[PDB]
């Protein structure tokens, strides 16, 4: 709502060690407003390459069919999901990219962001499952910083988003 | 830097959604100096009960005999150690406390302090291994808040802590 808030998130993304965006929800385009260093750095694209876009380009002209579907679905209802994509570096290199989405800010049903953090997939050698529950721990904590987790809350928050990044781990090595 | 230094490390504490403790290793006795709110939530103590004592208050008789020669070791080292304890809540429930030891400040060879992080076992179900990651990645964060990791290190100290965590856990679950 406030725009105390929003600079609240803008200091916490700055200096976060997870890759973290930010999506204005009520502009149809749903277009990055915020994106932090360690997302640049992990996708390869400048800043301004982001901002004032939506973040599907990342895909190029790879489907991702059922991701996007459940995806398209969570946005609509103001849920938040964690599902893996499959994307690409601005240097045309792939790299799979478990995304976890959260809303932010405004009504309950329809909020006024939503937050993206990524975790890219393959790079924790055999330590994958612990690696993604490790990015999910890191995570909740920004959530809980700019408000959107509460304080009570957090412990048992990280728990359920590490159990269900190491669940997804776990499914996506069983296939393929 | 110096007390300013320990009032940004104050700060943290005092926020963190994990359970801090900071012991200065300058004092021969090693008291805690710092206690954070969740830390005081899960011991059942009240901070006043718990500054200016060594945290072996949280044991009983000769318990822990290898864990505490390990943590002797790593102390005086200046080694990381992550290691599981049989502690007492101040009502003489038990829990089991998967124990994060980071040293802080100083040179390798003679850290100021020490940081300790405490994750209580036993209360994920089936999660245990993704939660005890889920709390080293919260846990990386706030050590690279406070200057011990640094921020291009981050990702990777959360990898290896979150794989150490997970690993600690299944070999407590794998003994029992
Ligand atoms: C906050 C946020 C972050 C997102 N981050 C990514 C991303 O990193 N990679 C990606 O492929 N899609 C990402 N998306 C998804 C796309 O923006 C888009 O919502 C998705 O492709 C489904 O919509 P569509 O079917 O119209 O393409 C993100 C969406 C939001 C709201
Ligand atoms: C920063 C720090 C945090 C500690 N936290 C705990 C703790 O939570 N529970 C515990 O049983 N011991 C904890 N200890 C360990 C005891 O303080 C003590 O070092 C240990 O029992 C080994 O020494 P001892 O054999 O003389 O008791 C901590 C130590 C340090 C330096």
């Amino acid at each position: 709502m406030d725009q105390k808030q929003f600079e609240k998130i803008r200091a916490v993304f700055d200096r976060s060690g997870v890759a973290l965006t930010l999506v204005d929800m009520s502009l149809p385009e749903q277009p990055v407003v915020l994106a932090n260093p360690p997302f640049l750095r992990m996708t390869g694209y400048t800043e301004g390459q982001i901002l004032g876009f939506n973040c599907r380009f990342l895909q190029r002209g790879d489907e991702n069919a059922q991701a996007r579907a459940d995806i398209r679905d969570a946005l609509k209802l103001g849920r938040e999901l964690q599902v893996v994509l499959r994307n690409y570096r601005a240097n045309d290199e792939p790299f799979d990219n478990l995304l976890f989405l959260h809303p932010v800010g405004g009504r309950p049903d329809a909020p006024d962001y939503f937050l993206g953090s990524q975790f890219e997939l393959g790079r924790s050698g055999n330590s994958e499952e612990a690696a993604a529950a490790g990015h999910a721990g890191a995570l909740t904590g920004e959530l809980a910083r700019i408000g959107t987790v509460a304080a009570r809350l957090e412990m048992d928050s990280r728990r359920h988003l590490a159990q269900a990044a190491a669940a997804l781990v776990r499914a996506w090595e069983r296939r393929g």
